[PDB]
């Protein structure tokens, strides 16, 4: 249902639009939030909705709100707010100065050179599952590529069994897209349940998995707490099983639908990194938020403190104001402006690792199947939360059409 409309919020503003579940959702879940872009709509809207909530619809508020952590923290950053308060992880829930000290032992276990060191196996795991697939002329992309691909990668570079995937899937998905058996703060509980005794016997017996280095690792010169790597790992096992996962099959469910777009990228396949950020702009799928730390006024509107702003990066990189034409896909865009890996002092720390996830799916898949279309009859189905995805993505192609490397 709808909560009360607090005193504080004129009539004017108010447009329930659902986060879980947007009305215009059957469109395509990018189309469903970009409702809240048409001419009838201040850059600024209450909906009533998951408990009341302000949403930023623009790109100019959403980046000053994430550039602000003043104003805007990040201590209770999720719709709902129950979501948000139970949301601990690290760094992820904290503002700077405290956040600071601990992207650089994230950034130890996801950043540049972590890259380097899985890149061939990057590349292998791509070549092996797509050549696979190759001679079958069909697939499910979600389950048979978008989630073994980078969840394989995210647990060997965690040193995790994959027979632990359903379940790390499953509860993963049930603080993003939640079916409504767990809350968040269960779900969240559930994670720690599992990382809790592998970070206690890493710190014990260190190996050179992420777990292990998170683990024993350093914040500005002092010994990382057991707490702290927890929340850390948390974060990090939602990365690596809901973030690419979703991306890969926007983008693959896009490419199956464009021919034209397909036919850029085999003839001139260096363009594969510009596509890949026009893909991200085009379909963004996190819905961040943050809390009033306290009574401000923005863009002519009275926030209250305590109140929550939603900053969907969808609404940045579809925003007309900031890239023209903005529901085309153009892989000679001259200026692609985005948020899709956030913004300020939160700025995406896997999105090496991602970024080359995506390339070298796109530059494998095509050099292999490089005609390939949406199942015939086909509907495709996507699913809305604080991570946007697809539900299934049945593609078939000819595999006359295909060459094995
Ligand atoms: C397994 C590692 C991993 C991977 C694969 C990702 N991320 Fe990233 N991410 C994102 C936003 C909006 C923010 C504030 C973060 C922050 C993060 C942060 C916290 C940065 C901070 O809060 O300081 C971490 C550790 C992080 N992200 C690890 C991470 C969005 C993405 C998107 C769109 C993708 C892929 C398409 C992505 N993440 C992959
Ligand atoms: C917002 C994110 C994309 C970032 C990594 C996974 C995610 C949902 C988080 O909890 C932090
Ligand atoms: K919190």
């Amino acid at each position: 249902n709808l909560a009360p409309l607090p005193p504080h919020v004129p009539e004017h503003l108010v447009f329930d639009f659902d986060m879980y579940n947007p009305s215009n959702l059957s469109a395509g879940v990018q189309e469903a939030w970009a409702v809240l872009q048409e001419s009838n709509v201040p850059d600024l809207v209450w909906t009533r909705c998951n408990g009341g909530h302000w949403i930023a619809t623009r790109g100019q508020l959403i980046r000053e709100a994430y550039e602000d952590y003043r104003h805007f923290s990040s201590e209770c950053p999720f719709i709902p707010r129950e979501a948000g308060e139970a949301y601990d992880f690290i760094p992820t829930s904290m503002d700077p100065p405290e956040q600071r000290q601990f992207r650089a032992l994230a950034n130890q276990v996801v950043g540049m050179p972590v890259v380097d060191k899985l890149e061939n196996r990057i590349q292998e795991l791509a070549c092996s599952l797509i050549e696979s697939l190759r001679p079958q002329g069909q697939c499910n992309f979600t389950e048979d590529y978008a989630e073994p691909f980078p969840i394989r990668i995210f647990m060997l570079l965690a040193g995790l069994p994959e027979e632990d995937i359903p379940h790390l899937k499953y509860l993963t998905d049930q603080m993003t897209r939640p079916d409504g058996s767990m809350t968040f703060a269960e779900a969240k509980e559930a994670l720690y349940d599992y990382l809790i005794p592998i970070i206690e016997q890493r710190r014990q017996k260190p190996g050179t998995d992420a777990i292990s280095i998170v683990a024993n690792g350093q914040v500005n010169g002092r010994p990382i707490t057991s707490d702290e790597a927890k929340r850390m790992c948390g974060l990090l096992l939602v990365g690596g099983l809901d973030t690419v996962v979703n991306f890969l099959s926007f983008s693959m469910e896009f490419l199956a639908k464009s021919p034209e777009h397909r036919q850029e990228l085999i003839e001139r396949p260096e363009r594969i990194p510009a596509a890949c950020e026009e893909l991200l702009r085009r379909f963004s799928l996190v819905a961040d938020g943050r809390i009033l730390t306290s009574d401000y006024e923005f863009h002519g509107v009275q926030l209250k403190k305590g109140d929550q702003i939603l900053l969907p990066q969808m609404l940045s990189g579809l925003d007309e104001r900031e890239n023209a034409c903005p529901m085309h896909v153009d892989f000679s865009r001259q200026k692609v402006s985005h948020t899709t890996f956030g913004h300020g002092s939160h700025l995406c720390l896997g999105q090496h690792l991602a970024r080359r996830e995506i390339i070298v799916t796109l530059k494998e898949w095509l050099t292999r199947i490089p005609d390939f279309s949406i199942a015939p009859g086909a509907q495709i189905q996507h699913k809305s939360g604080i991570v946007s995805g697809v539900q299934a993505l049945p593609l078939v192609w000819d595999p006359a059409t295909t060459k094995a490397v």
